[PDB]
Formats: C-alpha cells, structure tokens, sequence
C-alpha cells in the first residue's frame, strides 16, 4: 500500500499545510492606509541662562500636520539670529594663517560660502577663511548629554490608522470601538497588556525597538512603527485587528549615526531677513503599514485542489 | 452523460469564470505612484473687528509643497503673538482657589508649562495655576459657527498623478492627453459627466465621500481621494484611465472627530521669540493610489490550464 | 515518438522558464521602506542690487525634515514683505478702464482679491481693479534666464534607504557596508562606475532620468528616483543590492509644466503680519522604492509541478 501512503503525503500537504497552515485557499489582498498621528505631551529643556524653554505638539512635530513619517524632536542645537553677511566660516570647512591661504570663490568641497579671500578669525586663535553666508556659522561642536527634550520618553503617540482592501470593499479603523465612557483617553499600548490600544508612549515605543531611548534622544535614531494587519476575512470582520511592531531602523549594529536633520525658522527683524537654524536631533517614526487580508476565493481554492491532483501525479507516477 | 456534465461546469468556471471574468490569465501587478496635487482657490473669511483676511495656496495647503496626504485649511483657530512667559493655565488643565493647591513643577497630565506654585485668574473669576509657557495660552474654547474657510467648497484640486508599473515597464498619467486648447482648463470632474477631468472641486470631492461639507468645513475631517488604476494592459495602454474614488476616512459612523492639527508661524519682534498658533480645522486629502494592471502572462495562463486538468480530474473521479 | 517531442517542450517550460527564467519557484514579496535623504551643497545666486544669496540644506529641501517625495529649489520667485492690504490685481485676472467695470466682490474665476468695485493702476498704463488681498501681488512675469539656484546640479542626494519584506522577516539598508575608513563619503553613484555608492549628484540624477538638467533648474519638474529591490533570499542576503533608477516623471513628451508651487514665510514686522511669498520652480525627486524578494517557497513550486502535470495531460491529450 505505497500508494495510500505516498497519497497520504500529497493529501496532508494540500490540507494541512497549504490550506490549514499557508492559508492557500484564499486569495492575499494588500492595503492602501491613511495614518493620522496625534502626539501630546510638553518637554522643558532647562537650558543655562536662557532658562526653561517648553516645546509643545506645534514645535516638536515634523511636519506640523502629521504624516506616514513624521519626526519628533528629542535634541537640538539652536543658530539664533542667522543673517547672510560676511563672518568666518567652521574650522572643519578649511584653516588659513594667512589672506594668502584663502582662495576667492566658493570651495570644491564642504563648502559654507563665498570664500572673499581674507582669513578672519573663527576663534580666539583659530582662523578660517571669511565667507558669506549665514552668519553666525552653525558651530554644531557639542551636543548636550542629557537630551534637550528628554521628557518626550513620556510623549504618547496616538495613532488614528484607516485602512482599507480595495479588492475586497473593507474599511478598517485601528479603533476596534470596545473603548467606554470612563476608558476614554484612559490606555498606553503594552505588547501584552495593551495590544490594541493606539496610543504609544514614545519611551515605550523605542525601547520595543531594541534601541535606548537616552542614546537617541541625545543623537536623533528612526524607528519603524510597523502597524501590520493580517485579516482573515473568512471570518467577522471584528476579528482584525492591527499588530503594532516596532523596528529600528539604520540600526549600524545598534550604532546609528542619529536622524539630525536641520530647518530654519525665518524671520525678518529691523527689515533685515534673519533665520533661526536648528539642527534636530529627533526620532523620526515611520508608520509602515502593511497588510495582507486572505478573503476565501474560488481560484486559490481551486487551483491548490487541481495543483495538488497534479503533485499526486507525478509522486504515484515516481513510484 | 454525467462526465460530459460535469466536465461542461469545469471548462465553463475555467474559461468563463477565472479568465474570461477574473482574468485569470494575467498577472496582476502593483504600482509606484507619484502625486502632485495643484490647488486653485481664494478664501476670505470677513472675521469680525479684525476684519477680512485672504488665504491663497500658499496658506491653507500643508505641506505647502504638495503630497500624496496634504491637508487643506477649511477652519482655524488662532493665538497671536505666543510668547513663552508666565500667565495661567487653560481651566481644562486644572483649577486652583489658592496658591497651596497649585503643585510645582510640570503636571502629570494635561500639563500647559511650569506649574510656578502660583494661583493666578485666567478669567474674571476662574483662577487657574501659572505656568510657564506660550503666552496667552491657546483657548480653543469656541469655533466659528461659519467656518472661517467656507469657500473651501469650491476650491478646484487638479491632480496631476503619474504612475509606473515595474514588471510591464508601462508609464501612465492621470492626463489621457485628450484636450484641446479650447478646452484647456475649462472642465470640473464629475462621476458621470466628466470622469477623466483631474481638476476636482473640494466641495464635490467632500459630497461624493459621504460627507457634509459645512460639518466638515468646521471642526475637520479626512477624505481619501483613492485614485484606482484598473489597467488590462492586453489591450492598448490608452484605454486605462484612472477611476477617481472617494472615501470618508475615519467616520465613526459619520460622525468623525475632525482633523484638527496644530501648526506655529514662529516670528521674532522687538528681539523676542513669538509664534502665532493656529488650530487648523483641515481637511485632509489623503490620495491612496491602488492599482493592478492585467497583462497577459503565459504563467497564469498555463498554471490554470494544468489546474484545469487537475479540476476536471478531481471531479470525475468522485463521479 | 511525438509524445516525447511534446512532453519535452512542456518539461522545458516548466523548469527552464517558469523555474530557471521566471523565478515561478519562489514567493513573491513586497517591501515597507523607509527614506532618509541626506543633502549637501550650497548655492549662490548672485542676484543683481540685493546681491549674493545662500541657500543652504534647510532652505532649498521641502520638506525640511526630509521625506520619500522631497523638493529641491532650483529657481524661484520672490515677493518681498507681501500684505494683506489694498492694492491692484494681476492683469491676467482681469483689466478696467474705469470704476464702473469692476464688479465689487470676489471674482468669480482667477480671483485674486475682494474686489473693491476701484479702478487703480496696476502699471503705468495698465489698470486693474483694486482687490483686498496679499499686497504687493506676485507678478510671476519673469523667470530669470540662469536659474537662480543653478549650481544644485552639483548638490550631492546621499539616499538612506531602509527596506523589510515581512513575509521572510529579512531586514536590508541600501547601504552594503563594504565602505572603508579611506573610502567613507569619497564616492558618487554612475550607472556603471559606482551603481552602489548611495550618493547621488542632483544634475546626475537629472541627466539620467532623460531631462536635460538646465530646462529643469528654470521652470522646475519632477524626477522619479526608483530605488528598486529585486532580493534572490535563496541566495545570500548580501547579494541583494538596490538598483537605482531615474525617471523624468510628467515628461509630456519631454516638455513638462514644471513643479512650480507656493510656498511662504510669514513674518510679523511693527506688529503687522507679513510672508515672503516664494514661487519655488523646485525639481521634486520622489524616491519610489519597489521590491519583490522571490525567497524559495514550497507552495509555488509544489503548484508549478501539479501545473506541469495538467500542462503536460492536456497537451498530449489533444495530440
Ligand atoms: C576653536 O574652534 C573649534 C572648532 O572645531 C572649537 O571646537 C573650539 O572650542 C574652539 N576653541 C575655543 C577656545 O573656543
Ligand atoms: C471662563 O473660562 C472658561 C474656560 O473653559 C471659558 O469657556 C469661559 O468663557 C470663561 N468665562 C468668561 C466669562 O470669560
Ligand atoms: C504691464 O503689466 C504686465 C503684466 O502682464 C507686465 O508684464 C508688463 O511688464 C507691465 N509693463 C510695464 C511697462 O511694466
């Protein structure tokens, strides 16, 4: 009875891995996701003689009206007053001793801008080349060891994500509506506590990424908020709901050279345009969506079942 | 005759079922989408005592530059000239009858600043804890009954949307390229009327998603503007035209809690950091670009054919 | 021996095309990416009366944050200190030779103020009717011969680019890591020279893509970077390397409108609000990253041959 028992084999494998395991009699869906991120939380900076300075969902987001991948800001290092005058440029660009050392025009490489031929000078000793440009020069020489805003470890990150299956007609809401009165606002997400609560404390969030909230807060980091859904549509529809997972990204051996992107805050004063350059050191959190809805459809169906009177064949056939 | 029977309903769901109705004869193949949304439209709003106050492109569209999910200012809430001092707290934060039951240091939750200790009057009566932090603190307490961007409606959203799909090397437009000069310019899409016109009125595009304009107009909301791409590249490539959908995201049933981001306008007067915080009451168009181009592959085609064979086999046997 | 003949063909295609040429042997499998682009350059402009000016990282990238689909300002148009007071209207709304034909209120189409019903002089000779709105209106007349920002064809895109598949859990950077202490940031991508080095010169990008880079820094255009992953995880997973293409998006038969938006930067002086309402002729570059890791999966293979099998019993069944 080789026979029954080489069947056997084909006959579990189109059952029991295909259709019970791989799912291989319906037909995978994926989705196109709308994400609306809402963040609350305020972060003080204590900064030295300046003194406090708070940072509210208007300052720290980038951009301001939220997106798919959004930045939030955990350190900065503030230009104030930048203007396009005549200044020296960052020692790192070039040195000189001398107006003989400096040539006239802007640089090959890393260049800060145009070179008027005279060696001014940066520092109290150091001298570099005189450039136009956005003066003061970014200095970008020291970054502080407790992060600017560190308080946005606490930061809670609500995440209103919409998705829906074109080739099936569903719309899903990463709210699963089990929410009350008094459970309002009232939830963090934890991994096995809370899995279907949408808001995520940003602490939270990166240490669920294998990465230090302290280290990124100080040098900027990318995490990915990877909200996967998996709908069996087979079944209720209630029965879907989202998987958040948290990966991070450029992790260089869990060394990252930090998300330290720069943006100005123009301003005109006396008449004069000036601008406020700020080089963010944020956590850039990118809401990568997928999903796969497997909706029983004839064809996988059918074709498994016609696909496996095909394996059977030639197995019997081999033997 | 019963074989003939039943190998009558194999080759009818085969040939009538998988390729002639779920052209199962092709394979189906994603796209890379590149949107970029044009905006046409001036909005006054004719506020009180301040009095009118234009909005052009520049203005109410975030990102100003343009993306797949932008948002378009239909409402706003404004705090001018944000300073970070020392005034009250919002009562929502908190209340406080005397200076002994203001705790300092920044509260727990719903924190507006620095809690100084200090129980100081936000209203003529009700006296809420000082906080350090923009001031006057933001309101939000009241929203116009008239949205301030009620013009909105008519708005045009001309889409300009090319779109590729890698594994045909097949490049298509929104813009099937059937204008004439005359015509330039000169058409408003319509579900009916115009289906190819890329130039969508917003009050239009909120009416087709299911959604009252003027309830929208006011505290928020989001509408996906999916743009189906059904392309059966076996056929000639112009025959393929977008399919312009649109969605009311995040309903909870019809009743959405509104998008209602925050953004500054950051500005230096007298030497001294200001901002200008808006609550826009937006309208975010989110355009979820989907497609599947059929183009006859001999892969599918062949597999159903051998998963015939393996249909019809199955079937006769059990008969 | 005509059955041999025709089982052959139908082994040959099998294994030889569906296998061995189409990959029919492995799941396929999108990707969820992440794009962090990094920019360097600075340009000048060298514009006549005001003088050189600098546009640096955060000036000239939209969004400054960075984003999958960015801006790089190649040429703009500046109106300096717009207010909303009254002054006259463009003339391509509309012309007046006296108070009595302008119609008071906004206009109906290419409305650029509230009409006051007043004749006033846009020009010398040229009349328009006066319009409540941002004054002075952008001429948008003259788009300067040399691209203001002409040298962003030297501006070096490194592109930092993280993929996942999540169907086979494999996590890939565009960055291969074989870079060495000499050879860090001492690379530019060619097509040929270097198709791994992740640092891309914007006139490079632009020239590859099919459009001549000096049309583009003028008018403006879009420019579609794909980074496409084509991952063999049969293979070993450092064999995977993106493959990066350039495509001149909107092409319009290589004569594009050019991505000329709006953007502004407000500002309050004495008091009064104010923006420099700047017409960007930027080049958008959208990095469109696509995937399809084919990793051996059972399930196509196992369904490849049971198709082989009704491949091969049809065929000799009509022979
Ligand atoms: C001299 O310039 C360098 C720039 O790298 C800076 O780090 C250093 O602090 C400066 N020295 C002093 C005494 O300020
Ligand atoms: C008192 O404060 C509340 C804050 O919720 C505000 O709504 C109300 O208008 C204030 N009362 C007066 C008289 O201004
Ligand atoms: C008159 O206005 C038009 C607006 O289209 C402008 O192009 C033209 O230069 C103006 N004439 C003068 C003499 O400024």
């Amino acid at each position: 009875v080789i026979f029954r028992l080489i069947q056997l084999v084909v006959l579990v494998y189109v059952i029991g891995w295909v259709f019970l395991y791989e799912k291989g009699y319906q037909t995978s869906s994926g989705l196109i996701s709308s994400v609306s991120v809402k963040l609350k939380g305020l972060a003080v900076t204590q900064l030295p003689g300046l003194g406090p300075q708070v940072w509210d969902v208007a300052d720290y987001v980038f951009p301001a009206q939220g997106d798919n991948s959004f930045v939030v800001m955990t350190n900065f290092i503030v230009t104030p007053k930048q203007t396009q005058g005549y200044c020296a440029e960052h020692p790192e660009g070039g040195i000189c001793k001398e107006d003989s050392g400096c040539t006239p025009g802007k640089a090959k490489r890393k260049a800060q801008g145009i070179r008027t031929g005279k060696c001014v000078a940066f520092n109290d000793t150091v001298k570099t080349c005189e450039i136009f440009g956005w003066c003061p020069v970014e200095v970008d020489d020291d970054i502080p060891r407790p992060a600017l805003l560190r308080e946005a470890e606490n930061f809670t990150l609500f995440i209103k994500n919409s998705i829906s299956f074109p080739r099936f007609k569903v719309n899903r809401r990463n709210l699963v509506e089990e929410v009350n009165a008094a459970h309002m606002k009232t939830c963090l997400f934890h991994k096995t506590l809370h899995p279907l609560c949408p808001v995520f404390q940003l602490g939270y969030v990166v240490q669920e990424s294998g990465q230090n909230f302290s280290t990124l807060a100080e040098k900027g980091g990318v995490v990915g908020i990877t909200i996967d859904w998996h709908c069996d549509l087979d079944w209720h529809v209630r029965h879907c709901r989202p998987i958040y997972e948290f990966h991070g990204l450029y992790e260089e051996k869990n060394l990252s050279p930090g998300f330290n992107f720069r943006f100005a805050r123009h301003f005109v004063e006396n008449g004069t345009n000036y601008r406020h350059l700020f080089k963010v050191f944020g956590i850039r959190f990118d809401i990568l969506v997928d999903g796969k809805a497997g909706k029983f459809d004839i064809i996988p169906t059918m074709t498994t079942i016609g696909s496996g009177i095909g394996i059977f064949g030639v197995a019997t056939v081999l033997c």
